[PDB]
């Protein structure tokens, strides 16, 4: 009935978990990071983190632990998903190919069972005897680790303690033993049990229970030789080992709850601890010797090390390097020093990794140019709060601009053999060459002895033996560096024109029609080595040396006319090693051998904007795994360049692109420039690490931004942003923010709301939240003004609009007065503000008897939701809000969107409702509601007949009118899809410059994932649904989870297959399967579709984000 397509624009960035161990090999130290559905694998080096493999799971990662059974040469990986898919995984690398093998899998959900409120805990016995899971209160699930248990069959043990806080397996025990903290009416306690595989039951544990602190929250299992357990609370740290009990109460930890730990030393002598304010501590266990050679714990000390991002997880990585995994801010690599700095910190940040999450609100604005949307998010929380400005494509920073038309090629060179930097740029034109010298920033015409100016140059550069080369249509010219003189000249035997040229430091291959000549560069000598006659006219050549080659290529890559082939030839014989026919009647224009992330590729661009690429074996010359993308509609010219110590390929066309590698796959990112015809890298005194760019009329010099799909600007607020709106007439944003103060109440640090240029305060008629409206400049993101709300006043909703016949644009804020014992608020305000002359003036107020959860401008009026009421206000001539009409049939109306006279209302627990304003009756009519209960997080109107909801269990659904009257009032859920993210905000718009899809809705999530929803025809839906089913038969999923299971709508009330939703991430993955697989997919598929049809289809779909 409705057909929707959902695709990832930005993968989740929040770190949900981290572990270290030896997974990729026994001798590698690995960091594994869980980002919701993604697992990232790194090798830890001196240099830092090298990425080796990133995979997606068809599940949310809830447990991630490395372990090593006897007989295994390296660690295996246990994963449990939030839908209770369990697997054991093994890393396998066969040559260049890397695969995650599933050693065991099965689903471990029970039939009855309310998910424990305090979440899934999974733990692994140190001796790998069993995996233990706390999934539900009152039960402990055991998976025995026998070699025969490939289905991960489990049994449940009754657990008398219903409210477990945390649990670990202990070290040094003859039977598998758990230690856990639990809560009962008498307080919190620590207890142990042995786990008997024979009896499938608990036995008495080795040490008796103790009462612990009221807020004891984490258990640490300390390795031998200590053994035992550390229990971390809010004001105490205790150690237990039976006839051993030791407790400290250090004041230094009392300010903020400690929420994560990591073992620094294998023997447990030191642990890192992180708290909710980003403090990093070291916990030190002091040893005492004993006559019998055991070691017991003498004392415990805690030392403040410094400050990090607020850590969800910590991993020590050796040599003082710590990974800080953050959910609420950026993740980091930090270094711990033995000696402190000026301010007394041992912590120095080394590297920052972007986290957009949580995205709590966002808007789309054309900040810089018309038609180019940028997303501005409210990101992070507490000291990590920020605005983030997100935009597609890679920028260039122009540093020079010369009027100079007709350029046909650019080459840099070093005219001085004693200087490392380029000082010369050679330009070709039709039939001519010009040399430009660079003196700092000055760029000046000149001659260069040895080079000719009256022929077109096809290549020039530095070559071996301190020489320069120029290849023109007439000859190859070899020039000495000191002095500049012609030392050798090569011409074809009858002096026919050269038509194509390739060159490296010591080798030359030139074409003359169908003839090829191979030359070597020697001292004062161009030596002709060999020649051949190709079957067809030569279109393009490359001899870029790859790998451990010593600057020499044994291969020549060639593109031919007529048969449209890309071929690899051996030098010097010119023997054919491999031929690929590219199809069509349009010749290759650019061919390049290149390396990315240590793998070799052949790139071949046609004159129609097609780019083919292949794996290249530089030993055998074999091309494999052909792929194709379209980079424009014009001939593309390819050229290698380096930035940030990485070689990439710049593709010149009508749509300039950078080609690079990410997770050992080629990626393509737009450069934000108009048409570029030619380019070369340029690294001169005045223009270090730059690019020279030419179009039809202009030569530019500039630097390039980071090579990535999306560019992100961060604006730190040092406090929690809550909502955002743009006010075009003021050229600024309004942002609701809150900061924590401690009760007179005192602030913890300066932040946006206490550092505005000017400030104002409302006048009345982790201790406390103080709320503010910030006014922020759209260009500088400076905080121009901050208005502080009343004590106990929480700002919930924000809109920028005009009302009635009043020409002013206002910022309007809806609030709640929050008191401790109230089930919900019974008081709040709507406040209308005018931003004028650097400050917010209060124009009007309205007291209401509830929380103002949501507001929208509606046909020149103000729509607001207040507790269980939706209300429409008019703006009177006396500049006051006056109630027009009310709707009462809600539990708690949290979310509003409107289109025309229609209003979509999202409820706390009864899903969505459609209202209409009746302009000829001045009131609301309830049109229809979704009678299925759903706990809503966000809503959006897709169009007049289709309503999108997100709910708290990470599902999307789509409702439509069912086209009796009682019947017309029943909205139908026609689309269902498990997304696996928590949606905070939907907003209409696109990051692409303004096909199979209609409409564009972006969403922002808690994990900092950004998605897109668009609409499909029935026809397109049917084709893509068929593709999915076929893809699902050929793709091997990690952990052998079925895609259909993953995407099934799932709440406590209802599990059903997905319907009316295409998984764009799955569809896009078609462009990464093998050619056989594509054939399997494309067989007997409705017109009988071919692989190459689908490739093109999936490209039109990738361009929507
Ligand atoms: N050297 C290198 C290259 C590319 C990506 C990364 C990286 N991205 C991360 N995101 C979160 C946490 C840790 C991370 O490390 C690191």
């Amino acid at each position: 009935m409705s057909y929707n397509y959902v695709v990832t624009a930005q993968k989740p960035t929040a770190v949900n978990g981290c572990v270290t161990g030896h997974f990729t090999s026994a001798e590698d130290l690995n960091l594994l990071i869980a980002k919701n559905t993604r697992l990232e694998i790194y090798v830890v080096t001196a240099e830092g983190l090298r990425p080796v493999k990133e995979v997606g799971m068809y599940g949310k990662i809830a447990v991630m632990e490395l372990f090593r059974p006897k007989g295994e040469s390296k660690d295996l990986l246990f994963i449990l998903t939030a839908k209770y898919n369990a697997c054991i995984l093994e890393y396998k690398q066969s040559g260049e190919s890397i695969d995650i093998i599933t050693r065991a899998h099965g689903n471990v959900q029970d039939r009855i069972g309310r998910p424990s409120e305090t979440g899934i805990i999974g733990i692994i016995d140190p001796e790998c005897r069993m995996i233990g899971l706390r999934l539900y209160d009152g039960l402990f699930k055991v998976i025995p680790l026998d070699r025969d248990n490939k289905e991960l069959k489990a049994f449940n043990i009754r657990l008398e303690e219903l409210h477990v806080i945390d649990v670990k397996f202990l070290y040094g025990c003859q039977a598998p033993t758990i230690c856990f903290v639990y809560q009962d009416p008498q307080g919190r306690h620590v207890k142990t049990y042995e786990v008997s595989l024979r009896e499938k039951e608990f036995n008495k544990g080795p040490w008796k229970q103790e009462n612990v602190e009221a807020e004891a929250s984490m258990v640490i299992a300390v390795p031998e030789p200590f053994g035992g357990a550390i229990i971390i609370g809010q004001e105490s740290i205790t150690y237990h080992n039976g006839d051993k009990y030791l407790a400290i109460a250090p004041p230094i930890i009392k300010q903020s709850t400690i929420v994560c730990h990591n073992r620094v030393d294998p023997n447990g002598s030191r642990y890192l601890l992180g708290d909710m304010e980003g403090r990093l501590f070291m916990l030190l266990l002091e040893k005492e010797e004993q006559m019998d050679g055991t070691v017991t714990l003498k004392d415990l000390r805690v030392e403040l090390l410094g400050e990090t991002s607020i850590a969800e997880c910590l991993t020590y990585l050796d040599n003082g390097v710590v990974f800080v995994g953050s959910r609420l801010g950026d993740s980091q690599l930090v270094k711990l020093n033995v000696d402190s700095n000026e301010q007394g910190s041992y912590v120095v940040a080394m590297e920052t990794f972007t986290n957009l999450g949580p995205i709590v609100d966002m808007c789309v604005v054309d900040l810089e140019r018309q038609g180019q949307g940028q997303l501005v998010t409210c990101s992070g929380a507490f000291k990590e709060g920020s605005l983030r400005i997100i935009r597609n494509g890679i920028g260039i920073h122009e540093h020079a601009s010369i009027d100079l038309p007709g350029i046909k090629g650019l080459w840099p060179l070093r005219s001085d053999p004693n200087r490392e930097t380029d000082d010369t740029l050679v330009l070709s034109f039709v039939g001519q060459t010009r040399v430009l010298m660079l003196n700092g920033e000055e760029v000046e015409e000149t001659e260069l002895m040895g080079f000719v100016d009256d022929q077109q140059t096809f290549f020039c550069g530095n070559v071996a033996h301190q020489q320069l080369i120029q290849i023109t249509s007439a000859s190859v010219r070899l020039v000495s560096q000191e002095p500049k003189a012609l030392v050798s000249e090569w011409k074809e035997p009858q002096a026919k024109n050269i038509s194509v040229a390739s060159c490296n430091s010591s080798q030359v291959v030139v074409a003359v029609g169908r003839a090829l000549y191979y030359l070597q560069i020697h001292p004062q000598e161009l030596r002709q080595i060999s020649h051949t006659e190709m079957e067809h006219e030569v279109a393009c050549l490359d001899i870029t040396p790859l790998g451990d080659s010593n600057g020499l290529s044994p291969l020549c890559a060639i593109g031919l006319w007529t048969d449209i082939s890309a071929r690899i030839l051996k030098l010097p014989s010119f023997e054919l090693l491999h031929k690929e026919m590219l199809g069509g009647e349009i010749i290759p224009r650019s061919i390049l051998m290149t390396t990315f992330e240590s793998s070799h590729y052949l790139l071949c661009a046609l004159g129609d904007g097609a780019l083919f690429y292949f794996g290249l074996n530089i030993e055998t010359g074999l091309l494999s795994d052909r792929k194709k993308v379209t980079l424009g509609t014009q001939p593309t010219v390819l050229r290698t360049f380096r930035s940030l110590s990485t070689t990439n390929v710049f593709a010149c066309s009508d749509r300039p692109t950078v080609i690079y590698s990410s997770n050992h796959k080629l990626v393509f990112s737009n450069v934000n420039l108009k048409e570029v015809n030619y380019m070369c890298p340029l690294n001169s005194d005045g223009y270090p690490d730059s690019l020279a760019l030419a179009n039809n009329s202009t030569l530019t010099i500039g630097t390039i931004d980071e090579i990535q799909k999306l560019h992100i600007r961060t604006v730190p607020l040092y406090e929690s942003p809550r909502k955002i709106c743009y006010q075009e007439v003021s050229q600024c944003f309004g942002v609701l923010s809150s900061r924590i103060e401690v009760q007179g109440t005192t602030a913890l640090r300066p932040s946006a709301s206490t550092q505005a240029l000017s400030s104002s305060v409302s006048s009345s008629k982790e201790e406390v939240e103080v709320h503010n409206l910030l006014i922020i400049d759209q260009h500088t993101f400076e905080v121009l003004h901050a208005h502080q709300f009343l004590q106990n006043e929480y700002a919930l909703s924000l809109v920028s609009c005009k009302l009635g016949k009043d020409p002013n644009t206002y910022f309007i804020v809806g609030t709640a007065m929050v008191y401790p014992e109230e089930a919900e608020p019974k008081q709040g305000r709507i406040v209308v503000f005018q931003y004028s002359d650097g400050k917010l003036q209060t124009v009007a107020e309205k007291e209401v008897k509830g929380a103002v959860y949501s507001m929208v401008e509606f046909n020149g009026k103000l729509l607001a939701s207040i507790n269980s009421t939706v209300r429409l206000y008019e703006w009177t001539t006396e500049k006051e809000l006056r109630t027009e009409c009310n709707h009462y049939n809600n539990i708690m109306a949290l979310y509003l969107k409107t289109k025309g006279d229609f209003i979509l209302v999202g409820d706390l627990m009864r899903s969505v409702l459609l209202l209409a304003y009746k302009p000829m009756e001045g009131n609301f009519e309830e049109i229809a509601r979704d009678f299925n209960p759903n706990w809503m997080s966000a809503v959006e109107i897709l169009d007049d007949d289709n309503f999108l909801g997100a709910e708290n269990a990470f599902n999307l659904f789509v409702c439509q009118k069912d086209s009796t009257d009682e019947e017309r009032q029943h909205l139908q859920e026609v689309g269902l899809f498990h997304l696996g993210e928590f949606v905070n905000v939907f907003c209409h718009g696109s990051l692409v410059m303004q096909t199979p899809t209609q409409g564009s809705v972006l969403f922002g999530t808690v994990n900092g994932m950004i998605g897109l929803v668009t609409s499909l025809s029935e026809s397109w839906y049917n084709l893509l649904l068929d593709m999915q089913n076929r893809l699902n038969k050929v793709i091997k999923s990690v952990g052998k989870i079925e895609h259909s299971f993953w995407r099934s709508f799932h709440t406590e009330r209802k599990t059903e297959p997905a319907t009316g939703f295409i998984d764009g991430d799955l569809i896009e993955s078609f462009l990464d399967i093998s050619r056989p697989k594509m054939q399997e997919v494309v067989a007997n598929l409705q017109r009988e579709a071919t692989a190459d049809d689908l490739i093109k289809v999936v490209e039109e779909l990738t361009r929507i984000h």
